[PDB]
């Protein structure tokens, strides 16, 4: 049950205002996520629509120092001989990586301003 057209449409219309990170954006960024539960190539695609590649550069080396310092101290579930954890978040079988990968995404997407 991965989101339609029109979700992305009316998430994107009711934050066009609001700036990456506000309280707001938060919001309704979190919520999508944690309602949807999608992967990370579906959170990908989101922030491809939403934001510019500036701020998809800027969330992406934020996500992936927030990726290194969780999986280096090691997590109940990652297993780092199968893959990085954008993989095994794709596989439908390790939802515990895709919860994590949905909070680092979120929390880094967050530390922006």
């Amino acid at each position: 049950r991965p989101w339609q057209m029109k979700d992305l449409q009316a998430i994107k219309q009711e934050v066009s205002q609001a700036a990456p990170g506000s309280p707001q954006f938060m919001q309704t960024i979190r919520l999508a996520v944690q309602q949807f539960d999608p992967t990370a190539k579906d959170l990908q695609d989101l922030l491809q629509y939403l934001c510019s590649s500036l701020v998809a550069s800027l969330h992406h080396q934020q996500l992936d120092s927030l990726i290194s310092e969780a999986e280096t101290r090691g997590i109940t579930g990652y297993n780092p001989l199968a893959g990085p954890l954008r993989v095994q978040a794709n596989n439908p079988q390790q939802q515990g990586l895709r919860r994590e990968y949905q909070q680092l995404w979120l929390a880094a997407f967050a530390a922006l301003p």
